[PDB]
C-alpha cells in the first residue's frame, strides 16, 4: 500500500499535549462523574464477568493520558476517537438509567463543550464522533475529506465539500488564503434551480411578508417547482365496472403533478425546509374532478430561522399557492390533513428526533387557521368541511365526489363493493377539506422531468441509501447540498434556447443581466447584455 503527501501536517508529542491534555484535564476535574473513568474497568472487583465479552476495546482516562505523555498519538483524532471509545463502551454497557451512564453523558458535554475550540485552532472542523442514525446491531459513519494540502482529516459534512461542485478536490480553508484563493462558487444552488412562473409567486409572496415583519436572522427563501409532470388516475376496478362500464364517469382522469420545494439562506448556504406535492385537476378533466387541485403530501424540517416566523411562512407558501391556481382558472381545493402514521416521513428523510409529529386535531387547527386567514385575505372565499359541502351539494351517488391519486377515497369505495357508506364518510369529516376559491384553464410553466422528485418515493429512498438525513441543522445542509446537485445535474431535462424577439434557435445568444428569463438575438434591447 504505497502512499504520499508532501506537505502534511504532522504534529509531535507535545505539540499535541499542549493543545490537546487542557480537555483531558477537565474531564478529570469532574467529581464524582469521573472516577469510574481513571482506571481501566476491572471485572473482578466490579463483578461483571460479561464485560469483556461486551466492550472488546476498553479504553479510560489514565490509558488516553498514557497515549498522550508517551507520544502513541500522531494526529489529533486517534485522540478524539479514544475518549469516544470510552464514552460508547460505557453507554453501551450499562443502561441508561445506571448511575454511570448518567456519569458518562455529563463527561461527555464537558467534552463536547471543550474539544471543539481546540480541534478548531488546530485547524479541523470539530472534536465529534458522528454516525448515521440506524437503518432497517451496527451504524455507519460520518464520512471524512483530507485537505489536499494539509492532509487534515475533516468532516464532509462539516465543511460541506462535494467532488461533483468543487471536482479540483478539497482544501481546507486557512490553506486557501494561505493560497490567497476564496473557494470557488457553489453553482448547484436554490437560487439557480430553473425558475417558474408558480415558484416565483410563492417565492416573491412570502419574502415581503418576512419583510414586513423584520427580524433580523431571516435570510431570503427560494421557493422552487422541482417537477412537472402530466399523469392520469385509473378508476379503481371495482367502481369502474360499476360506473364508467355503465358509462357514468370516465375510466382515466387527466392531472398535472407538481413537486415544489423551499429553501432558507442559513449561515451562507441553502437548507431545504418545506415540501409539497400537489395534483392540478385541468378544464379539460370530465367530472367529477374538473378545475381542482388536491394537497397530496405536506412536509417540513424545523430549522427555519427564526422558529416564531417559521409557521407563518408555511401559511404563506400554501395561501400564496391557492392564490396562484385561482387565477389560472382552478375553482375548488382540497387537502386531506392526515397526520403521519407510523414515524412515516412524507419527503424528508431522517426528520429531527426532537420535532414532534402533531395528532391530527393540531394539523386540522392549522389548516383552519390556515384557511382563515386566507378568506379574510379575500384569496379563498369559503371553506368547509366535507358534509357541510357534500350534502350542502345534495350529493347521492359515488360519481360525485372527487377522485384523486393515491387518496382514500377511491379505496374506501373500492373494497366496499363486496360489502354503510355516508357514515364511513361522516366519521372522518374532520380530516377532509374542500377549498371554495371562487375560460379554460392553461398552465404558463413549461414541464420539468425530474425524476428524482416524480412522487415521493424516490427521494425519499435515494435519501435512505445516501444518508440525506434532515435530523441536524448540519446534516440538512449537506443533505440539501446534494438534494440541489441531483436537482440540478440528473434532471431530465435539455434545455433548448430560443430569441425572445424572433422565436428563433439560437446557440450564440445576448444574455440579460435584468430579467429572468430573456436572450436576444445578434441580429439585434434596453439592458446591458452579456453574450452566452
Ligand atoms: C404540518 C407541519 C408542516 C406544520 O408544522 P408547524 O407549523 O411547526 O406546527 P406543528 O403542528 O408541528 O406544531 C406547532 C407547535 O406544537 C408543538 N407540537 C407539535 N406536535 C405536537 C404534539 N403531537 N404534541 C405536543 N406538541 C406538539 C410543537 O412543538 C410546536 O410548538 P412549540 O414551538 O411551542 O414547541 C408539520 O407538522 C410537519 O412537518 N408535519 C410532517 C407530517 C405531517 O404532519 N404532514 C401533514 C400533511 S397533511
Ligand atoms: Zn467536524
Ligand atoms: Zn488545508
Ligand atoms: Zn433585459
Ligand atoms: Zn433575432
Amino acid at each position: 500500500m504505497g502512499s504520499s503527501q508532501p506537505r502534511k501536517k504532522i504534529f509531535k508529542p507535545e505539540e499535541l499535549r499542549q493543545a490537546l491534555m487542557p480537555t483531558l484535564e477537565a474531564l478529570y476535574r469532574q467529581d464524582p462523574e469521573s472516577l469510574p473513568f481513571r482506571q481501566p474497568v476491572d471485572p473482578q472487583l466490579l463483578g461483571i464477568p460479561d464485560y469483556f465479552d461486551i466492550v472488546k476495546n476498553p479504553m479510560d482516562l489514565s490509558t488516553i493520558k498514557r497515549k498522550l505523555d508517551t507520544g502513541q498519538y500522531q494526529e489529533p483524532w486517534q485522540y478524539v476517537d479514544d475518549v469516544w471509545l470510552m464514552f460508547n463502551n460505557a453507554w453501551l454497557y450499562n443502561r441508561k438509567t445506571s448511575r454511570v451512564y448518567k456519569f458518562c453523558s455529563k463527561l461527555a458535554e464537558v467534552f463536547e463543550q471543550e474539544i471543539d475550540p481546540v480541534m478548531q485552532s488546530l485547524g479541523y472542523c470539530c472534536g465529534r464522533k458522528y454516525e448515521f442514525s440506524p437503518q432497517t446491531d451496527t451504524l455507519d459513519p460520518e464520512p471524512f475529506v483530507d485537505c489536499k494540502e494539509c492532509g487534515r482529516k475533516m468532516h464532509q459534512i462539516c465543511v460541506l465539500h462535494y467532488d461533483i461542485i468543487w471536482p479540483s478536490g478539497f482544501v481546507c480553508d486557512n490553506c486557501l488564503k494561505k493560497t490567497g484563493r476564496p473557494r470557488k462558487e457553489n453553482k448547484f444552488s436554490a437560487k439557480r434551480l430553473q425558475t417558474t412562473r408558480l415558484g416565483n409567486h410563492l417565492e416573491d409572496r412570502v419574502n415581503k411578508f418576512l419583510r414586513r415583519q423584520n427580524h433580523p436572522e431571516a435570510g431570503e427563501v427560494f421557493v422552487r417547482v422541482v417537477a412537472s409532470s402530466d399523469k392520469t388516475v385509473e378508476v379503481k376496478p371495482g367502481m369502474k365496472s360499476r360506473f364508467v362500464d355503465s358509462g357514468e364517469m370516465s375510466e382515466s382522469f387527466p392531472y398535472r403533478t407538481k413537486a415544489l420545494f423551499a429553501f432558507e439562506e442559513i449561515d451562507g448556504v441553502d437548507v431545504c425546509f418545506f415540501g409539497m406535492h400537489v395534483q392540478e385537476y385541468g378544464s379539460d378533466c370530465p367530472p367529477p374532478n374538473t378545475r381542482r387541485v388536491y394537497i397530496s403530501y405536506l412536509d417540513s424540517i424545523h430549522f427555519f430561522r427564526p422558529r416564531c416566523l417559521c409557521t407563518a411562512v408555511y401559511h404563506e407558501i400554501l395561501i400564496g399557492y391557492l392564490e396562484y391556481v385561482k387565477k389560472l382558472g382552478y375553482v375548488t381545493g382540497h387537502i386531506w390533513a392526515c397526520p403521519p402514521s407510523e414515524g412515516d416521513d412524507y419527503i424528508f428523510h431522517c426528520h429531527p428526533p426532537d420535532q414532534k409529529i402533531p395528532k391530527p386535531k393540531r394539523l386540522q387547527e392549522w389548516f383552519k387557521k390556515m384557511l382563515d386567514k386566507a378568506f379574510a385575505e379575500r384569496i379563498i372565499n369559503d371553506y368547509k368541511d366535507i358534509f357541510k359541502q357534500a350534502n350542502e351539494d345534495r350529493l347521492t351517488s359515488a360519481k360525485e365526489l372527487p377522485y384523486f391519486e393515491g387518496d382514500f377515497w377511491p379505496n374506501v369505495l373500492e373494497e366496499s363493493i363486496k360489502e354503510k357508506l355516508y357514515a364511513t364518510m361522516e366519521k372522518h369529516k374532520e380530516v377532509f377539506f374542500v377549498i371554495h376559491l371562487h375560460p379554460p384553464i392553461v398552465d404558463p410553466d413549461p414541464l420539468l422531468s425530474c425524476d428524482l422528485m416524480d412522487g415521493r418515493d424516490a427521494f425519499l429512498t435515494l435519501a435512505r441509501d445516501k444518508h440525506w438525513e434532515f435530523s441536524s441543522l448540519r446534516r440538512s445542509k449537506w443533505s440539501t447540498l446534494c438534494m440541489l446537485v441531483e436537482l440540478h445535474t440528473q434532471g431530465q431535462d435539455r434545455f433548448v434556447y430560443t430569441c425572445n424577439e424572433c422565436k428563433h434557435h439560437v446557440e450564440t445568444r445576448w444574455h440579460c443581466t435584468v430579467c429572468e428569463d430573456y436572450d436576444l438575438c445578434i441580429n439585434c434591447h434596453t439592458h446591458k447584455m452579456v453574450k452566452w
